[PDB]
C-alpha cells in the first residue's frame, strides 16, 4: 500500500511507522546494501527500482539529495507514470521545483515535503505542490508526522524548511559562541543553561511584538533605538575579544548594525536592519 | 545604618531605582548633569545634590546608573577624594574587563564596590519578579543585599567583579545574533512572497524549541565531548550551504549566514567532520590556533 526509497535517518523512521499499520510496503536503497530487518514486519525489497516503483502508486523519496533522485529514477522513467512521488528533501526551493517538473514530464504526480524533525520525530511537515494530489494522500502522510500544506509552488515546502534552518543554525551558534565566552570567564555550560534557555524562550515575545510593524514596513524607535542596539553589540564584540574568543560571528552582527547606522536609521528600531538585508 | 541612598545617573533606569527607594522609605539624594531630569523625583521627596562632591558625601551607599564606565570616570574622577568608605553599585552594562578595572580603581580610592547587570527595563524595577546579576566581594554584597532587593531580586554570581557584566553580555550575544537571523529569515520569506505574519508561527516555534536542543547538548558540551551520534558537522555545513544558496536566490544579503558557514568551514578543516556540530565551540575557543 506504500513504498519507501532511501533507508536511513528519516527513511526507516518512516518504514517502521508504516509497516505498523498494514500497507504492502516495498523498499530499496541506493548503495543496494542490507538494512532489511524491516522484512520482519511485511516488506518486500525489489532487486531494482523498476519493480519497487510498479509495486504501489504512492512512493516516498528520502534521498541524500536531489542529484541522487535523477540517478536512480532515470533508468525507470517509463514507470514513474501514474505514480505519486512524495519527495522529502532538505534542498533549496529551485531544486525542488526543478525536480517537480522533471517528474511531471514523466506523467507522475508529486508532493514536495519539508520534514521539521529528526527521525525520532516520526511533529509537523511542510508540504507543497498540486493541492488535489496532496489532499488525496493526506491521511497516509499524517501517519508519519502532522501535515502543513503551504500552497501550490513545489518549492514552498523547501523554502519554509530553509528559513527555519536559517534561524536554527544562526541562533544555535550564537549559543555555542556565548558558551565559549562563558567558559573562558570560568562559568560552566551547566551553570549557563538556564540563562541561555530564558533568552531563547524570550524571543517569541519580541517576534510577536515586531511582526506587525515589520509587516507594515514601519520601524519607529519608540521602544528601542538602533544606536543603543549598536553600542550594545560593540560591548559584545569587546567582551568576546577580551575573553580570547573568535569574534567573526558577532562581528558579522556588528557589520549589519553599522550599515543601518550609515543609512540614517540610528533613531529607528533595530528591526529596520531588515532593510539592510534586502540590500537597500 | 539608616535608610538613605544616593543615585547617580538619572536616565530612565536611575529615575526608576530612585522612585523605588523613595516608595520604600529611603531618604534619596540624586545627581545628574542636566539638573531638571530630577524634577518629578524631587516632587516625590528626593533631594538633589547640586554637585558630585555633595552627592557622594550624602550617603555611604551610592547607586550608579551610567551609560558605561567611561561615564563613571568622567564624573567620579574629579571627586576621587570622597570615594573613601563608600560602597558604589555600578549598574551599567559594559564589558567584564571594564568592570574589573573599575572595581580596582574604586578600591584604590578606598571604596567598596558591587557590580550589577540589570535584566529588565526601567519599569520592571520594584517588582520582585525581576532579577539583577550582582558580582564582587561577597561580604560587601551580603551587607547590602536587603537594600538592593528594593529594586529587584538579586542573583549574586560570585567574587569576580566582572561576572555580572559577563552574564548580561552573553545573553546579548545570543539575543542580537538570534534576532538578526529572524530578520534575515523574514527578508528571505518576504522576497519569496510570504509575509511576516504568515512566517510568525514558524519563527516563534523555532526560537521556542531551542531550549530543548540546548538542554540536550549541555551535559556533553559541559564535559567537553562532541560525539556524532545524533548530528554530524559535515551534514550541518551542507545544511548551512543550502541556506546560503536560498538566501542568494532571493537576492538577500549573505553576510549573516556566510559568517555561520565560515565557522563550520574552520571545523571541517580541523578534522571534526564526524563530531557533533557543537564541537564548533572549540573553534570559538581557538583550540585550533597556537598559544
Amino acid at each position: 500500500s506504500v513504498t519507501v526509497i532511501g533507508l536511513g535517518p528519516m527513511g526507516k523512521a518512516m518504514a517502521a511507522a508504516f509497516l505498523e499499520h498494514g500497507y504492502k510496503v516495498t523498499v530499496w536503497n541506493r548503495t543496494s546494501n542490507k538494512a532489511d530487518e524491516l522484512i520482519t514486519k511485511g516488506a518486500v525489497r525489489a532487486s531494482t527500482v523498476h519493480e519497487a516503483l510498479a509495486a504501489n502508486e504512492l512512493v516516498i523519496l528520502s534521498l541524500t539529495d536531489y542529484d541522487a533522485m535523477y540517478t536512480i529514477l532515470e533508468p525507470a522513467s517509463e514507470n514513474l507514470s501514474g505514480k505519486v512521488l512524495v519527495n522529502l528533501s532538505s534542498d533549496t526551493p529551485d531544486k525542488a521545483r526543478e525536480a517537480a517538473k522533471w517528474l511531471a514530464n514523466r506523467g507522475a504526480g508529486h508532493i514536495t515535503g519539508g520534514v521539521q524533525v529528526p527521525p525520532s520525530g516520526i511533529s509537523s511537515t511542510y508540504y507543497s505542490g498540486p493541492k488535489e494530489v496532496f489532499e488525496a494522500n493526506k491521511e497516509t502522510l499524517e501517519v508519519l508526522t502532522g501535515t502543513d500544506y503551504r500552497g501550490e509552488d513545489p518549492g514552498l515546502a523547501a523554502l519554509y524548511y530553509q528559513i527555519q534552518m536559517d534561524m536554527f543554525w544562526t541562533a544555535m551558534l550564537s549559543y555555542l559562541h556565548a558558551t565559549a565566552v562563558a567558559q573562558a570567564n570560568g562559568i560552566t555550560a551547566e551553570q549557563f543553561l538556564p540563562y541561555a534557555a530564558e533568552t531563547m524562550s524570550s524571543l517569541p515575545k519580541f517576534i510577536e511584538f515586531y511582526t506587525p510593524r515589520i509587516n507594515a514596513g514601519e520601524y519607529p524607535g519608540d521602544v528601542d533605538r538602533l544606536a543603543m542596539g549598536m553600542a550594545s553589540v560593540e560591548h559584545v564584540v569587546h567582551t568576546t575579544q577580551d575573553a580570547g574568543i573568535d569574534i567573526t560571528l558577532p562581528t558579522a552582527v556588528l557589520e549589519v548594525f553599522r550599515r543601518g547606522m550609515e543609512n540614517g536609521h540610528a533613531g529607528n528600531s533595530f528591526t529596520s536592519l531588515i532593510e539592510i538585508f534586502k540590500k537597500s
